[PDB]
């Protein structure tokens, strides 16, 4: 197994079948507790807490008194991410007997949804309790999962109410995107090519290399008894922790973290408009791209070097563009004016944007100041 | 303006009138923002958020662009710790125009109540925001202030959802205590004699002097504009803040020393868990060191004359020494506290014997931290 320390600790664990033969073991033995409380939607527990159940009753077995497994199961969808769902898991846990106590360790199971909710349930559970991540979507296992930040929704906006709560254990198991829908895997996708893009040349050119390859197994039916993933399986490995690593880099860090917002000016603005029809990475997909185009615009960015971005999303099957078809469809023609569009970037005289100077360099360490005039040329 | 730090770094405040000419100004300067939230019921409130207000645009107008100062009640009573009120006091907090950020500084401008709410709405509200702490009643300016534990209530139980989230300032304006209810500030003064029991004999021999003389301003009519403490100023702030220290000086010392702010509070729970919500905390915790200094002494580890000197102290606050108290007997129609009950509720707090913090003397700990001690010991003090 693979581990990738964050904030001067081992935190990360990533490798195959490690929610089968490794989580249950390692959380009896270096998350000591009398009680274990797993998080999930219907959706990805139904296919993968049964396997868990099992494979902790081996483990508690050997210990005595026997530590229990309470499991709790909401909605799918963010629906979750709620003031309402929290109050929930939180009565349900001090409903149970004996009451789920500080020594509770809490298992999020999923993705960012189920993973933002479970991780502040835990923060302020009794003022804090342990907690590990167990991302399933890919957007979760390379971003989301990593970095402590936890919230829930409210009518008003996203993740406005949460915390900062380092989970214990980040279980990193590639088997999960051999159910992850298809259009998951490619929104997760946009964050790894981000993350490259910003750091590494020659890890962009893997991942050039490599889209062919990953998105032949991403698709392909997969006849019960093997694996999504069979001779690729390395390839995606490094493909997908090397950008772990990256956001765990970072988060163990000052205007490091500005340059994990890459795309994420621009792409927010656009989000804003299309979602929930538009997934997050494939917003993002068209910001980087059009990000890419600014810093070309402003002369610190080449031809060639923007081509191979937007070469290599499409290549993952991402968007590139506004007007692209899917989009259009999934939100029946809506449009993002350049003047919503440069409001909504305001919601968060100058914009800040992450410019690149080239593949893997970044122009300043940090977010560079663009005039108003000079982004709204790259937003038709 | 004396200052007392916690937690290696200065955050308390305390003096008297910090709240007419120090606060607002302190703010402007050293927590810098856009915008300012007041939290409070609406009995601290408009007693004093109007001079505030006032105090505050004085500071805000020199300052420019203009820091806003938005201000929220709720009723009082610990009914407003609950999710549903810090809840509304967030949406209330996100539908300003603009919205409150992550720059906000919230004021917790009230007791042990309103401090807990606030402090944790402040922990969560985007993640975290600044808050100073501005205790009004006196068990608020000598431990629920100090500490940084914060929490709501649920109908399952008191604290069972909260966090630990710092105050940036520690506002302790003594003047908050001429307009204290005088019950409470006797249920705050069990804390102080607590403190100053497992701690110094000499800080409770001077409780023991000054008793008499603390009680007659807190107990007398204060004919207008005079301030309620006229010429015992000097000697409140010392035994006050005597008390603060301590618990900022436990709170930053890196184990069982936090055990020790613990006494009194094992059976003091206890009697409280049947006795609330008629009997104050503080009430209860003054019964809980008398029966757990009984304690000590059978166990052969306390003096006759040392729990006596417990007992004596507390009453010359105005604190119940025994459940047999009029008082007491009075507000709860009598009700019963049967040993079998006391030693469940104490029990509740996660076999065959219980820990209770022990004195071998007035300000001398037996153990530096909370003593194992056996049921059937417990029961005797009880009966
Ligand atoms: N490994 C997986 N296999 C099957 N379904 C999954 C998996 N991961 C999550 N899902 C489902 O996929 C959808 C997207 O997960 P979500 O947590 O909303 O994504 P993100 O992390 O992008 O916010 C949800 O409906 C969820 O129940
Ligand atoms: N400085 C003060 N003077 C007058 N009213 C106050 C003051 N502090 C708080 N109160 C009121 O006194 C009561 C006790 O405050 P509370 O925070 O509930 O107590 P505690 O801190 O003991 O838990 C409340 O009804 C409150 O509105
Ligand atoms: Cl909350
Ligand atoms: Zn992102
Ligand atoms: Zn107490």
């Amino acid at each position: 197994p693979t581990k990738i320390s964050i904030l001067g600790r081992e935190s990360i664990i990533a490798d195959f079948g490690l929610w089968r033969n490794y989580v249950a073991k390692d959380l009896i033995s270096d998350c000591s507790s009398t009680t274990y409380v797993l998080v999930t939607d219907t959706n990805i527990g139904s296919i993968y807490t049964p396997s868990f159940e099992e494979a902790f009753r081996k483990r508690a077995a050997e210990i005595t008194p026997s530590p229990r497994l309470l499991i709790y199961n909401r909605p799918p969808g963010e629906v979750s991410k709620s003031r309402q769902t929290k109050a929930d898991i939180e009565d349900w846990m001090l409903s149970q007997n004996p009451p789920c106590g500080r020594d509770t360790v809490v298992i999020a199971l999923g993705g960012g949804v189920i993973g933002d909710l479970t991780g502040f349930v835990a923060s302020t559970y009794m003022r804090g309790v342990r907690y590990v991540q167990v991302p399933t979507t890919l957007l979760a296992m390379v971003d989301s999962s990593i970095g402590g930040k936890t919230a829930i929704d409210t009518p008003l906006g996203k993740n406005l109410i949460g915390a900062i709560w380092q989970p214990t254990k980040i279980y990193i198991d590639l088997e999960f995107l051999e159910t992850l829908p298809v259009r998951e895997f490619i929104n997760g996708m946009a964050e790894v090519i981000k993350t490259a893009a910003i750091s590494s040349e020659e890890e962009f050119t893997a991942l050039e290399e490599n889209a062919e390859t990953i998105l032949k197994a991403v698709r392909r039916e997969v006849t019960p008894g093997e694996h999504r993933f069979e001779g690729t399986e390395e390839i995606l490995k490094a493909r997908i922790l090397a950008s772990a690593r990256h956001k765990a880099y970072v988060v163990s860090a000052g205007g490091l973290r500005n340059l994990l917002n890459w795309g994420h000016s621009i792409g927010h603005a656009i989000e804003a408009i299309l979602t929930p029809q538009i997934l997050h990475g494939e917003c993002v997909a068209i910001g980087m791209v059009k990000e890419a185009e600014l810093a070309r615009h402003l002369g610190i960015l080449k031809g060639v070097a923007v081509s191979r971005i937007v070469k290599c999303l499409a290549a993952y099957g991402l968007p590139t563009s506004l007007k692209d078809a899917r989009i259009r469809k999934l939100t029946a023609g809506k449009h993002c004016s350049v003047d919503q569009l440069m409001f909504n970037m305001a919601l968060d005289p100058k914009k800040k944007i992450v410019l690149l100077s080239a593949i893997g360099t970044p122009y300043e360490t940090r977010a560079s100041v663009v005039a108003n005039e000079d982004i709204r040329v790259v937003l038709a």
